[PDB]
């Protein structure tokens, strides 16, 4: 597993969401194409958060978000990224930190370059 | 320890809330975002294993449309389903799930329900290594 590295098992151009735009309809449209995670990004591409349609999910069904929420709101402040040379060992330390389904990951210059999961590092365990 | 030393025993969650084949499709959904869980294992009378719904699959079904008011579990769910016996290895548990599955329903000498192994479970026990 040292000679693979996160980004030949990472998924590439994901689906992201802007501070912006409203929670309710993102989650909406997570569930319409089966999106399980949504990178949060400012309009230089830096990572700014994560919201998931597990944690969405599990805050809408008790009321506590509006129309108006957007994604600002209601996305955590301290977002665990991990860098595309990582070794796929290291995703796997990283995500046990509570687990973590999902990573951003970011190049060089911490702009996203895709997301690692659960599923991929699994995926990959198995091809082993 | 390695992960063929390991049984799916040891590192299954139990207590798993599960779903009955007449329950309406609409509250079961509701029902997993309240308590944050992706898979419904669905059981009979008798404990036994006789499919699965995922919350992915039924949202994507929901927010689309798919669904009356009538709509049951039983006409949603997943059939063949595929399960792990709790004496099997961690390895072969990543094999079943790689051969888009999550979850693991895992079954005992006789095929009755006693957890759902995930691949968060199994992050968690690569990590020890």
């Amino acid at each position: 597993l040292k000679n693979i590295k996160v980004k030949d098992v990472m998924t590439k151009n994901v689906i992201t969401a802007k501070r912006h735009e409203g929670v309710v309809e993102a989650f909406e449209k997570m569930l319409k194409y089966k999106i399980s995670s949504l990178p949060v990004i400012d309009d230089e591409n830096k990572v700014i958060g994560i919201v998931t349609t597990t944690d969405i999910g599990y805050n809408l069904i008790r009321d506590k978000y509006t129309l108006e929420t957007t994604i600002g709101d209601v996305m955590t402040k301290d977002v665990i990224t991990i860098h595309e040379d990582a070794s796929i060992l290291e995703a796997i330390k990283k995500m046990d930190i509570s687990i973590i389904n999902q990573l951003p990951v970011v190049d060089k210059n911490n702009k996203l370059v895709g997301i690692i999961s659960d599923g991929d590092i699994i995926r990959t365990i198995s091809k082993i």
